[PDB]
């Protein structure tokens, strides 16, 4: 029974909070295990990052230590007058049934906004989730690729982007964007979460869950990727992916016996480098999932 599985998981997350004989709770212990395995992965060439290292692509990476694994990288086949390279710092992450359920990418740079749009266009993306501010702690974290609400469309040729609407919710905005290319248009929805600090957690996660739920009313399925990005495309991005994946499994009534979030995150980290970047983010994923399950039980 799903019900029993949900209760057991909640109990297991509670137990993770207690320190062991080394004074470490399970989140700290587990995180260091994931970190060590990721400190290991590049070194044994399990998942090369050759494409990201090519001299021409160095300028397309926001952080020198954060590169897309070749095996899961998003390849750009759409030709533009300005850019023909197939490279973007982005990886696919598999969902419950779709192998391209998520694209996890860095916040685009001034020179890679073009590649961001090429990606959104080619992969038929409708949903963008942005989980960083443009500036955080006095540092630029992401190029603004949308027009400010009320302003005229912005050109990143051959793409024209319009801001049609903006809605404010607690801790996030929903922007309705129009993306045009040649004789075609696509309406996009950008969920911009502004109250998650880099390498940190928000004070509460109610609004993270509210945002994921509302985004899933705009696109409930995995038939085309949803694009998730922060600054690096790793920590907050990976946390969102892990919570959304688990919620989708929950909605399908497919939470497995002895459901194991460590294993979920260990798998995600073979797909996008350092997915879920801190022990606090790792704990937040567990606590948010436990809350989802607590709330699901209220409906029975």
């Amino acid at each position: 029974e799903q019900v029993e599985i949900l209760r057991k998981f909640i109990q297991r997350v509670q137990a993770m909070k207690s320190p062991d004989h080394n004074g470490e709770d399970n989140f700290a212990r587990d995180f260091m295990r994931l970190r060590r395995l990721s400190t290991k992965y590049r070194t044994e060439k399990i998942y090369p990052t050759a494409t990201g290292e090519k001299e021409e692509n160095v300028k397309k990476n926001r952080y020198k230590d954060i590169l897309p694994f070749d095996h899961s990288r998003v390849k750009l086949t759409l030709k533009t007058p300005s850019q023909d390279s197939d490279y973007i710092n982005a990886n696919f992450i598999k969902g419950v049934y779709g192998p391209k359920a998520y694209v996890a990418t860095q916040g685009p740079l001034a020179n890679t906004v073009i590649d961001f749009w090429r990606m959104i266009w080619e992969y038929n993306v409708v949903i963008i989730v942005m989980a960083c501010r443009e500036f955080e702690m006095g540092r630029k974290k992401c190029e603004r690729y949308w027009p400010l609400y009320g302003e005229d469309p912005i050109t990143f040729a051959p793409f024209k982007i319009s801001c049609e609407d903006e809605q404010a919710r607690t801790d996030y905005f929903i922007r309705t964007l129009l993306l045009e290319f040649q004789n075609e248009s696509r309406r996009l929805y950008q969920f911009h979460y502004v109250n998650w600090p880099d390498h940190d957690v928000p004070s509460s996660f109610d609004s993270i869950l509210d945002m994921i739920s509302l985004m899933r009313k705009y696109q409930e399925h995995e038939d085309v990727p949803i694009c998730i990005h922060c600054s690096a495309g790793c920590g907050r991005t990976g946390a969102i992916c892990a919570i959304d994946y688990t919620w989708n499994l929950l909605k399908a009534g497919k939470i497995p016996e002895e459901f194991n979030v460590f294993n979920l995150i260990q798998e995600m980290r073979t797909q996008r480098h350092s997915a879920v970047q801190t022990k606090e983010q790792y704990e937040l994923v567990h606590r948010a999932i436990a809350q989802l399950f607590e709330k699901q039980l209220q409906l029975y």
